[PDB]
């Protein structure tokens, strides 16, 4: 897998964000991570707040498509999202802001790695493993 430039447009959800990607703006879906609903589950917010300031403080944005299908059915980009080298998804899901989502069409690259991640915050007992 490879780590491409792009530039942040606007942050949206915790699982959601939309970029200028190869010169052209486009919504990306955060690859293996299921954060809770703000449109207002719990923590929803916190996801989205999470995500923003992270992406939005970020001096470089990258996006990492991973093996298996790179849209999803609603155009969305499907991809693994850095700022500044660390990986949104992983922060997310590490924070207990999201959690693990299941493996889709061939996209699970970082599955075990987030699967840690999982394991960690719920031990911890951090925000939605309250």
């Amino acid at each position: 897998l490879h780590k491409e430039p792009a530039t942040l447009i606007k942050a949206i959800d915790g699982d959601t964000v939309k970029l200028m990607y190869k010169g052209q703006p486009m919504t990306f879906r955060l690859l293996l991570v299921d954060t809770p609903e703000t449109k207002v589950e719990k923590y929803g917010p916190e996801a989205s707040a999470f995500t923003k300031k992270m992406q939005e403080n970020a001096k470089k944005i990258e996006v990492e498509f991973d093996k298996g299908q790179r849209t999803d059915k609603y155009g969305r980009g499907l991809a693994y999202i850095y700022a500044d080298g660390k990986m949104v998804n992983e922060a997310l899901v590490r924070q207990g802001l999201a959690k693990v989502a299941y493996v889709y069409k061939g996209n699970n690259t970082h599955e075990q790695l987030l699967r840690k991640a999982e394991a960690q915050a719920k031990k911890e007992k951090l925000n939605i493993w309250s």
